[PDB]
Formats: C-alpha cells, structure tokens, sequence
C-alpha cells in the first residue's frame, strides 16, 4: 500500500486491495473541483457521440480530396483517458487515412538523434489524420519527473517544442494538443480499476503504483509546460477528464469547429461545454 | 437510384441488386445467413458472444505476457472476400492487448521502387522482433487473389507467386515464428447484404469503394482463385485455418480459440478457451 | 543536331557538344572564366601531398567524433559540373564509411510528395558519432526546383522562408551544418559538359535536360544569389567556393571543415590556410 | 612490444610485433608468395589501369543495359581480414552512377534486429529495378566473425548454413543475379597489411583490438571457410573464390568474371580479356 497525502490530509491506499476504500470511491467524481455532481446520460451521450461520428466520416471525405493534413496529440496523467478519446474519434474512421501512432521507448539509435526526428517520420502525407498516443511531450511530462532526461535536455524541449510546431503550422498541417485532467482520486479509482480488470491489468507497471507520491512533482511539469509551450502555432486545449463521456464528446467537438470541413453540420457538432473544454493556462 | 443497379447471377439465377435502393430484397435479406450451407439457424446470441469473447482475451492477456517472457513472435494473416470481416476479426484479437506489442499492419498500394523490388521485400519489411505479435490486414496473398483478378499483376507474377509463397513461409516456419492464415468465407446473399448494409449507415458508407461494386460481378473469379490459392499454399509449414464467416460472432470467437488451441502459452487454460466448433474452422481445400 | 545557341556576357556563340573540337572561345577561357584568381590548374603531386594531411586530420576528426558523439551535416550544392560529388569524395575517401556516410535521395514518391517537404530529409540525419554528405540536399527546391518547374514558386518561396528555421532546429541540437556553394565559370561547364560527351567512363553523367539547361545560365544565375542571400544565416551560413580547379575546390572544402571543428589532436600547421580568394562567405563574394 | 604475440605460421612459432614500425622479412619477403601464389610480382600497374579502364566502360554498358531491362544485380564480398573487399567493391563502382550503384556497409545488429529474422535487415537493402548491390559485410558474418568470436550461437551458426541456401533459392528465382565472392590472402600477407595498416595514419582506424587478437585464430577460420564454401556453394548461389595476394589482379579478375557472367547489351568480349584461373576458381577444392 502507498502512503499519500491528499490536499492537505495524509491517506492510506491498497492497490491489491480487491476492496476501493471510502475516500476514494465517493470521492473520484468531484475530485479536483469536477463541474457536474453525475454521469451524462449513455443514451445521450450514444447518441451525441454517433452524431460527431458521422461528422468526422465527412471529415475524412473532405481531407481526402483536398489533402488536409491534421494531427492529434493527448496528453495527461497516467489513466487520465487519452486511449478511449483516440478510439472515440477513430473508431468508425477509415484507418487507411486515420492512424495511431503507438511508439516504444527511444532505441539506442534513437537517443542520439535530433529527439524529434523519430516523430517526424511518423508526420502526415496527403489526408492522413494521425493520432499520438504518446507523443514528443513524454519530455515535457514524464521524462524529467522520473529522471529519464536531463534537465538540459527537459529546458532544451521546451524551448524547441514551439518552432518544432511553427513548422507544421507553416507546413500547413493542422495540429491539435489535448491535455486531459483528472483530479487525484479518479486516478486512484481507474488505476484500481485497471488492477482488478484481467482484460486491463497489462496497463499497470510497479512504477506508475510508485509514483503516485509524485502528484504534485507531475502538477509542477504539466503546469510549466502549458505556460511555456501554447503558442499562436500550438495552442493547448485542456479537458476535464472526471467523466470520459464528456471528455469524448469534447475532445470531438473541438476538432470538429476548429476544421472547415465540406457538408459540415453544425448543428450536429452542438456546442463545445465551456465547464469541460479551456484553452492553456488560467483554465485548471 | 438504379444509376448504379445491376444484374447477377446468384447461383444459376439472374437477379438486379441495387445497392443504392434503401429496401432489401427478400432474395438478399432472408437468405444471406444460411447462404452457402451456413450450418446455424440463428446467429449467436449476443450477451453469449461477449462473454464468451471476454474470456478469450483474457487469455490472450496471457499469451502476451508468455510471448515477452520467451521472445516469442507471432504472425496472423486474414484474407477472405470483401466485406467477410478480417478487419472486426483482427479488431476481437487486439481490442485488449498491448498495442505496442501486437501491431496491426496494413500497407497501401505499392509505390513504384516497392513493385520493382521482390515482392516480399516490403512485407520482410515488417516482420516481428521478440515478443512481438503480427496481424496483416491484407497480405502478400493480394497477389493470389486481388492482383490477377483485376489486372494488377501479370498471369506470370500470379504463378510465380503461387510458387514462392510457400517457399517463403518455409523460411517464416524455419525462423520460429508462428504464422497463422485464416480464410474467412461468406455466401454470395450476405456479402451483397453487407454491401448494402454498408452504403446505408452513415458510419460505414466509406468502407464501400466503386471498385467493389463492380467487383460484385467478379464472384465467380474471386472463388477459382481463391480455390487455387488454398489448393497451392496450404502446406504443413503455412496451413489455411478456412472460417465460413457468415455470423461473425462464431467467426471472431474460432478465429480466437484457433490461435489459442495452437499456442504452447504459459497460464493456458483449455476450459476458458472451450471448443472449436469445426463446423464453423475447418482446414485447407475441400472444407468449402 | 542537339547545337545550342547561347549568350556568353554580351557575345553570341553556338554549342555543340557533339562536335569534339573545343571551340578556343571555350578552351581557351575555361580556366580563368569567371574571375578565377590563379594562373594554372594546382599541380597533381602538390594537391595529393595537400591532400593527405587534410584526410590525416579528418581521420582525427572521425575518432573525435566517435568519442564526443559529435554529429556533422555537409551540404554540397552547386552548377551542373560543379564538383559535388568530387568533394564529397575527397572528404569520405579515407574516412570509415560506418560512421561517415553519403546520402543521395532519387524523386520524391507520390507519399513523399505529399509530406512536410523536410520529412524525407529529416529521416537521414545522423545518431551519435555520425558525418552525412548529402549529394542533394533539400536546397535542390532553391536551385532546380524552382528554375525547372518542378516545384511552384509558392513552394519556392516557401521553402526559403522555411530553411533558416530548419537549419536553426538543426544549429540548436549541436548538428554542425556545413553548406558549401560550388561556382564554376561558364566556360569551365561547358568544357565540363564536353568532357562528359567524350569520354566513355563520364558520358553517363550527362542528360539531354542538362544540355538544355545551358541555355538556362542566367535564370540560374538569378535562382543563386536569391538562395545564398535568403538562406544565408548565422546558424546556417553558406561557404561559396571557386571550383573551376577541382584540386583547389577540394582542399579548401576541407581546410574550411577542418577550421571550425574543434577536435582532438588538431594541428593547424598540417591545414594550412583557407585561400580566401578561393572561399569566401555568404553572397557579395561572387 | 606491448601488443607482440606469439604464432604458429605454418607448423612453425613466430613473434609478430605489430606496433613496431620494422617489418621482420620472414613478413616482408614471404607475404606476397605465401599460400602458393601462382605468380612472382606484382602486376605492372600501368598495365592495370590500362586494364582497369577498359572493364569500367564495360561497367557504364552494364549500367546502362541494367537500366533498360530493369535487371537488378547483388555481389557479396567475404575474404579474411584485409583480404581487400573495399577495394574490388571502389574498383567496381568508381566510375559507375551511385544513383543506381549501392554499396551497403551494415554496422553491428541492434537489438530490435537481433530478435529479428536473421535476414530481415539484408532483405531491407534489397536492389529495385536496375540496381546494382554490392555488400561490404553480408549475411556470411553467421558464417565466420560470430561463431568464431561467439557473437552468435552454435544454433544460430548451423541454422545460418542451412537457411542461407534457401535464402539465396529465393534471390535466383525472383531474376536478381547474386555475385559471392571469396578473397584468398597468405598469412603472410594478411600481416603485412596489418602493419600497413597500423602504420599508415590515414590506415590506422581499419585496425581494431580485437582484430590484433584475431590473428591466433587463423586455423579457426580456415575452419569456418571451408565448412561455408561447402554447405553454401550451391548452383544458385556459386561462390567465386580469389586469390587475393596482388589486390591489382584480384580487382580485375573480379570485374571480368562479372562481366563474363552478365549478357549485357553491347558486350566487348575483346575488351574483357580472359578471366585468370590462376586467380579466380569456383566453390569448396579451389583453396
């Protein structure tokens, strides 16, 4: 079990432990000032979600005839739900034109090249959408946290980050940044979740349960990046994650305003949710 | 419309298929599921299949871990006709496995260095390292069946690939590494159903290309070459697992249970995996 | 039959690389063409004697390289007939080709075509301890792109625009960019070029389009200093050299190298000194 | 004489001292007639670049033929240690177009690459239409430098000989012609090629550590050549093997046989001259 210590009051939290204890179960919805008291609705949200489906197939008609190029970065803390944002906008998507970018850790070869060149090859030809489900950021959040990096090397990235993303706005490729947000008890739930799910259990390492004393060192690099790497060329978009119902539809939403596609409907798009979706900082 | 209507044979009978009309056909709609001496009368029932399948992908869960702790690679290959269901069968296999460590290839059309190079070149191209588990949207058997059919190869590339496939399987099988092919059959009236299906849900629509409606004519092509194909390269070093795969519920869970009755995992076990129905798996010609 | 006319600065002439007989307006101004500061060709046993210091020093450089896992680009651009690639072999020749390697990239695929211009480009830069020579480099969209239509000028444009900011990316790592402008005079292409035609072991370096594109000098000219002005920068800054005598070219190639990598085991005494009248920097040189 | 060692040339002990720039003449006077080198000097070397001009512009006409017919070649280079594959690869391609000439010099496996397919990362340098591959180290390093060095197993090396075959089935039958060519030095001579090496500042990075080491291992991999050019010498994949002493006549009996085994259009048979059968032989017996 970890020793933690949640705004202000010291807790005791099995992972092992088959049982989720009092403060966390009927804590993790609200945690970290969560907007709405319950779940939207799944009907709602089915058909909420089938209707930005159908959007995002006109998407792709229209990126294939004019040969936009768009990208899409998630970011967040570990469990904060960027797999099931990225499968929520692939998943009726034509995967010839629209892929995940799943990359393994720096190879040897990789570690002594330029660190963007390995992203790079993975960038977009004619129509392609794709997807990060970890991206360049990994220096910018959990590289220099858990020492993977230098801090020269951390600094260096945050400096660099911008006119990287000068250039693929210059290219013309339209990228998109997501950070999602979950406050501390959400995360203690899912990563329980994930422990007692055989189908989710591959998910969890030793290390993501050993840094859990690491909230606050993570809210320190999440909060120096947004300030130091939303620029005009790369604007962050910050969801509230509590609820991935409403992080999908959102996540959507944004994408869906923010492209001027053919046959776009929008009354079908609806309203981005101002309590759920902001822009860099000033919003967490 | 009827701008795109036109006329086939459905087993020695002439019909007009219109795939831009809303309305099914009776021919199409009550005899696709037992099209083709499907061996069910009804599909399988849903909350069955879930659970059925949740089973099936937790030892998968296990067959990862047994794959990184020994190095152990693993290729599975998945033709069939148009719309059969490779992609929902690949889809059931990794929807919970680790996906850097089972990647889905699916290459384009070749570029032009690509079609004067080997044509297995860029197929070697993504070959597995340790641990890793490989699963081919379309294979290098695109020239056993879609290639000549359209024109797209030569006769001669055709018959020089049914000779070197499995030459170049012998080498796959020689290497260690496991290769799957599973040959996932539908009858005629279920195709065209699912070619319907696909142009009237807003969500699908893109899935079906001019291409293969006019391709629909071309069935009797598809099945000698498909014929040939399993005649030529099933061999004991690459054998054709063939799915009749009209419900796709008992083709997820075969395809699945196959790959796990094959493999020597570590934490297997067999009452989780159950039985392959053999009415639904069965192997190289003459299943079909 | 395949005869050009053309305009020598004010002075018409016809070309035809098919007759063998050098006209004595090329063989006899090939040489100093262009304001070339030197009487004569180097002398081979003094430019090989030269030489071998130069590959001495870059075998220093390689192990330096190896050691600090120092990385190195060298761009090599110029007319046709320059030079390139001569240069890129009097660098590389003694040099161990696993750590020091060449990159020659043919026509873009239609997948490349619809990429970030720079992509296929970024995928052949070096990991630790690594020197690339690029035979054409992503400048071929500020020389014969653009001039041959291959690129738009909106392309055109934008690549100038875009290149300094790559090269900044570059600088910023702690890749050494070295670019290097090969001029050559008018009539050393030409004798160049006839050269090619005549001799059996060069013919192959010849095209009908690079014969046609000796009409193009001038636009060519212009497409030259449009690039060294624009692209010219302090984290990229272009090295123009005279290479009308290849032996010269070279050797100052590598004294210009040699000269702004600090590695181990340095003697400057064994470079000597860059000939300024043979490098210079930037535009306002040529 | 701080890296001299002790060896046994020919039944016969001996101190070789690499560092010491003298070359002891049991070296300098027996390198170039070492292994029974069927000739006394040196070939003339004007009359080697003489030689060697006429086979480059048949090259050009290969070259050009390969382009027209989209023909694509390979030619592997193995030999001992010095035995001077850079230099019949630089004499093949000095005067061809590198557009279409490769030369692939391979560093050691990553570790993605060595839970690969042993032949992946060679499949991946594999020729288009019209190119001409050469291989500065190829596949045979299963063959020689990783089982005598213990880089790969036992089991690898067995499965290597068995696979290589196969491999090379493949290559024939998809219309790529394969060149494997075996150059032969003397013990002698691989010494003083050594020294020059060590020796000759623009020379000195060839060397290695391990290399000096190596040269106890001579019978080794005596072994290992032998054992390869029996179980690899096949009628789709024939090995040339050339006695390399004189690195003038290995580069030109090369070309030729090269040129002899290709029916290019526009084939200068006069031009060729005749291959050397005192130099170049065929398979496992030649040694």
């Amino acid at each position: 079990a970890v020793e933690l210590e949640i705004d202000g009051r010291s807790r005791i939290f099995d992972i092992d432990d088959p049982d989720l204890p009092k403060w966390i179960d009927e804590e993790a919805f609200r945690s970290d000032d969560y907007p709405y008291k319950k779940k939207l609705d799944r009907e709602e949200y089915e058909e909420t979600l089938t209707k930005l489906q159908i959007e995002l197939v006109k998407v792709q008609f229209w990126m294939q005839a004019t040969g936009k190029r768009v990208m899409a970065v998630f970011e967040g803390r570990d469990a904060a739900g960027k797999g099931g944002a990225i499968h929520a906008t692939t998943a009726n998507m034509n995967p010839r034109s629209a892929r995940v970018v799943a990359l393994t850790k720096p190879t040897e070869t990789e570690r002594g090249q330029w660190y963007f060149q390995r992203y790079v090859a993975t960038f977009p030809t004619a129509g392609e959408f794709v997807l990060f489900d970890r991206s360049w950021y990994n220096r910018a959040g959990v590289e220099p946290v858990m020492g993977f990096c230098t801090p020269d090397q951390y600094e260096q990235f945050l400096k660099e980050a911008p006119r990287f993303e000068e250039m693929i706005a210059n290219e013309g490729i339209h990228l998109f940044k997501f950070w999602i947000n979950i406050g501390r008890e959400m995360q203690l739930k899912r990563f329980h979740d994930r422990r007692h799910d055989p189908l989710k259990i591959w998910k969890l390492s030793p290390m993501d349960i050993a840094a859990l004393s690491k909230w606050d060192d993570y809210t320190g690099k999440r909060d120096r990046m947004l300030k130091e790497t939303h620029t005009e060329h790369g604007p962050w978009a910050v969801i509230r994650g509590n609820d991935k119902r409403r992080s999908r539809i959102n996540v959507i939403r944004h994408m869906l305003t923010k492209l001027d596609y053919d046959g776009k409907d929008e009354a079908a798009i609806g309203e981005v949710d101002e309590k759920i979706l902001g822009s860099g900082p000033g919003f967490l």
